[PDB]
């Protein structure tokens, strides 16, 4: 079982907990093998949920929740535990704005499952900024 | 100058390292009365600026720049300072999701100079969340 | 997946990394809802591992590895990481001596899916160090 | 008046601590010639010791403490602080189990005063993992 | 609006903070072009302070106050922050006590608006520990 | 020995590294009961000491060294470990100004061994910032 396979994995666990089915996302913040934070598609804590209150929708989405991503971000300034030089495992690829976070943040890598559009301008961003983006399946797991 | 004068006074001071044309905004993370984390209008380091290049559009908008809100608290992250139970100064008060996300990093208290017109999902949450917004203009400042 | 189910599911699931063919061990050390330390049946990193070269016996013991719920301590320590009133999720019940150190590590309680037979001055000292011990099976999980 | 002795004068005051006749040893975690933590031949805190209740024995000896070398080292868990790359003072050279956690952590020099028989796994693990081990007579001092 | 008059702008705010009008001094610590720490002319906090119960002369002047240089470096100590790799913004050269202070804490780099006379020992002292100080004007600013 | 008399011990034990000639000075800096930082008679690190090419005088005091319980206090700066609510060891008891910079450090009890005429203002600081100081011999102490 390797470390790609234990944090690919620890994703799909955590985007099961996203508190709004439009979206079931989970990412983990990695830092020398080491899940430093996590985050999945969910609004802000303590506060009413897609789930239990219904979409808060605005001519589309349920604008309620926070993209994972950015909430393991936050996790990381909320506790105060730097982020810097980590790397990410994503269930699905960063839309352009947390992309845009997790770069600003210091996050070196990108390791996805699955992603619809990449935004072009996060391969740019991604370019410029020198970080890596991989694929990789979620592995099958026992009991 | 008072407290406030003193954070506000950066808010707007900060706000003109902006890199992009069309806002120039500045936000000062506060804990115990100590500026701990700051941002402004700018795109990720390191990576080509609304200024230099021009923009980058999308819609109708130079989609380059992160929020200052944001890139205050990304600054947070990256530096493993922690942003729990802050207070925040900014020159405009925060869109929606500025807002979620700062209420998600534990920010109590949001201390505007302008704002247009508060999301009402916004006062939803800082009202949930407990968290008091209040007004306050930039001291006129000497030297 | 409830909390517990995810912990434990990870610490069954980092077992799986264990070096050593005698024993597949997994602790996961949380605080605040949050995996912050890990450990496995390993060796010292950057050394012969049981996989590798073979057990290194010695009285009928491949002597080689450090106990998971160590490891997982080890593992604070060496990144200024705190274990300070935190909480255990651990294939097997610690022996005597990682009771001990978890104990002394400011644990305050052990959730464990298998256990022989505790050891009568382990509950003299999680009872006087007023520390709870339960039990929960490893969620069935998917993909 | 030198740091190795400043060090190893420390460990010696410390071990007399020890709260089991049984075995007086003291330990002391050094980084940048700076005291980060420090332990001796004691029992978990806030629990009976072998010096007020009498020994633990188990076919042997009092199994109620911790070693003075992991007591330290789980100082740094517990408190919080970072062990990896430090040095270590210790009245004895560490058993294996010990040497086999100091390394984990990170420490990367051992100075002992005195050794009964250093286990050969020890020194093997030691050379593998490139960490010196040095011994240091105790300074004599004033009042 | 470069940093190093964002930061040469805070000072003067911050000096204009002094609880004592025998001398307006700020001074701010940054690391990674980023405020860490403050301080002005003004005693013991929780104190009185030569403003509210007049000066404390010794002998010719209100010994009352902790120069702001110092007072920065004690913030970093009492709230816990890593001054070692910073640089300094103060409304004047530091005193030849402070100078040593600051060098010893790890400041790399002075940066004063004025100075009457610079103590030689400082000069051979930031010589000796290469530390460059520089002069550089208040920047004029806004509302 | 007991706590103090261990830390005391370590005051007198650190103040022989003294590097100045005309006095030999030792501060211990206590967090629930763990040495954090030291200090002792001596100028910045890396630079000449009144030891090695004599002393700088001026006015009659070689002004090289810094007072070890300022380079304590450094030393946490220096470090980012704080001495919030810490408790201090001392050779002899604060001059003016160290009582200042610790009390604003926030030290809360000052156990000196040696003290000559402790200045009026002093008493008016720890009197008013509640801070008490209490006097202990070094214990007399063997190998
Ligand atoms: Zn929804
Ligand atoms: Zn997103
Ligand atoms: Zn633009
Ligand atoms: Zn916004
Ligand atoms: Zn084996
Ligand atoms: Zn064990
Ligand atoms: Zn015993
Ligand atoms: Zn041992
Ligand atoms: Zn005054
Ligand atoms: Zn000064
Ligand atoms: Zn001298
Ligand atoms: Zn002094």
């Amino acid at each position: 079982l390797s470390w790609q396979d234990y944090f690919m994995a620890n994703a799909e666990l955590i985007s099961k907990r996203s508190t709004c089915n439009r979206a079931y996302v989970g990412a983990v913040l990695v830092k020398n093998n080491r899940i430093i934070a996590t985050g999945y598609n969910g609004g802000v804590a303590d506060t009413d949920n897609c789930d239990d209150v219904g979409h808060e929708m605005e001519d589309g989405h349920c604008i309620r929740t926070v993209h994972a991503e950015m909430n393991a971000l936050i996790q990381c300034a909320k506790e105060g535990i730097s982020a810097n030089n980590t790397e990410i495992y994503v269930t699905h690829f960063p839309c352009i704005n947390c992309t845009k976070a997790l770069l600003q943040a210091g996050v070196k890598k990108i390791t996805y499952n699955t992603a619809y559009r990449i935004h072009p301008f996060a391969i740019e961003l991604m370019t410029q900024k020198e970080v890596e983006y991989v694929q990789h399946d979620v592995p099958r797991v026992k009991l």
